[PDB]
């Protein structure tokens, strides 16, 4: 699988971005360094099959997320609260 997700700072792609191809335990550690934001304002799921979770280390309540261009609320649920870890799926 190319795995590839690109987290923006604000709505509609705006702003700072974040990327990853990789299982996300924890969105504070992944946000930690002073030039980073803080939230996540829209998403595009390049490549792979995604659940995002409310708490970190894959916790609370679950989205799926697939490849897409996720620009808002109305656009993915996920994106009306804190996103606190996301994990990639994989068939055999």
């Amino acid at each position: 699988m190319n795995l590839k997700v690109i987290l923006y700072e604000k709505p509609h792609f705006l702003g700072h971005t974040k990327e990853f191809s990789e299982h996300i335990d924890s969105v504070p550690t992944f946000l930690k360094s002073d030039k980073d934001f803080h939230g996540i304002g829209s998403i595009r799921v390049i490549g792979g099959v995604w659940v995002a979770y409310e708490k970190e280390h894959f916790k609370g309540q679950q989205f799926l997320l697939e490849e897409g261009d996720f620009e808002d609320s109305s656009a993915c649920g996920a994106l009306s609260g804190p996103i606190m870890s996301f994990r990639y799926l994989q068939a055999n």
